[PDB]
């Protein structure tokens, strides 16, 4: 069973959701960490990166770049993309909202320092008034344990990953959303996810100033 | 089955790729233009916008928001998403690179005035050195008339749409990419696309200063 190989630097960034999804699905992977700009250039010069960027995942004979292409593939392969085209639409709608919020959070430390305070406030406003109410409403609507189809899907995994990041940001933000809290708990207790959340897994820590500088070095921004 | 109904303002923006894809698929659709902040607020208040944003498309009983959710559903529904999981992986990689370049171009007029010139220069370098070479290389690899599976897919439609925007930016950018020029011609001559390119279709013009101010008042930015 040829192990997916994840090409990225040693940090969450744009590869972390893939780590979560693979782990949730019970899929053992290996990581090849990029440690320098010359490591990145070697991947490029070797023809591994369609758009000269990473993440790249070697899986099932493909060299897949673009986080959404990677995740869509994994989700479909491991039956985490719902049962039909209509369930996929709900899943897609939900996870695209999750991705918008996740992007805001991801880029927050790369924000011009003069914009950081207002943008943090905007994110917190959006969490409390836009995103968390949307997902709370979906869960309340059907009263089922999962977002879509009464069955585990990538939507549950991606939302719960985001809930962990929001907790890191401000642990109060979830406080008025009991159904999200309950989903976090249930999903975090699934054996594959529980193992991923335990010390020693490939799960990556929050990116510190230093890891961010290693990114600026490697990717030249 | 209802005719799909597209909720957006009367401009390209984030709904235009949906108009291209539906039109290319031969699917008749209706539009309901938002003209004020109040129209948008009515859709939000009445519960039809999961994340309080448009585009929203009413299709097959869903109120689908999020452009990628909308496009994924339409592509699957109309057999424009390839024939298997690995073809979808190529399609997704391709269209995610298209979206990255498209997003840059979309947001150019909303750049601070003093950053706009430098951002245009960077977009032009990326077109010439990163994106056009990637898609040229795909077309060269198989020499076929379509990007994937020797069959029209969403990737051909989204690519050709982008080639039209690039042409507006600078008609010289494609000049050294003969296979891209040929794809633009062929796809533009497909009966459905031809009709969409002709007058009187739902295709939208470039956004001018007056349309941008309309967006600023409806969406409050
Ligand atoms: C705040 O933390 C980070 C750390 C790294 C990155 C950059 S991820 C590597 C980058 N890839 C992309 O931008 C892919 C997006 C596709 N939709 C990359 O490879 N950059 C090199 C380059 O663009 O030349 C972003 C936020
Ligand atoms: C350069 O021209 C434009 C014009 C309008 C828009 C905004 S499109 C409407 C907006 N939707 C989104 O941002 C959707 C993104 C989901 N990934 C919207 O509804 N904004 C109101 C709001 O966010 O409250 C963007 C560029
Ligand atoms: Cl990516
Ligand atoms: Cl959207």
């Amino acid at each position: 069973a040829e192990k997916p190989k994840l090409h990225y630097f040693n940090a969450r960034g744009r590869m972390e959701s893939t780590r979560w999804l693979l782990a949730a699905a019970g899929v053992e992977f290996e990581e090849k960490f990029i440690k320098s700009a010359e490591d990145l250039d070697k991947l490029r010069n070797d023809g591994y990166l369609m758009f000269q960027q990473v993440p790249m995942v070697e899986i099932d004979g493909m060299k897949l770049v673009q986080e959404r292409a990677i995740l869509n593939y994994i989700a479909s392969k491991y039956n985490l993309y719902g049962k039909d085209i209509k369930e996929r639409a709900l899943i897609d709608m939900y996870i695209e909202g999750i991705a918008d919020l996740g992007e805001m959070i991801l880029l927050l430390p790369v924000c011009p320092p003069e914009e950081k305070d207002a943008k943090l406030a905007l994110i917190k406003e959006k969490i409390k008034n836009r995103y968390f109410p949307a997902f709370e409403k979906v869960l309340k609507s059907h009263g089922q344990d999962y977002l879509v189809g009464n069955k585990l899907s990538r939507a549950d995994i991606h939302l719960v990953e985001l809930l962990y990041y929001v907790e890191e940001l401000d642990s109060s933000l979830i406080s008025s959303f009991p159904l999200l809290k309950a989903l976090k708990t249930r999903i975090s207790n699934l054996p594959t996810v529980k193992k991923f959340l335990q010390p020693g897994s490939p799960r990556k820590p929050p990116m510190d100033e230093k890891s961010l500088e290693e990114a600026r070095k490697i990717f030249r921004f």
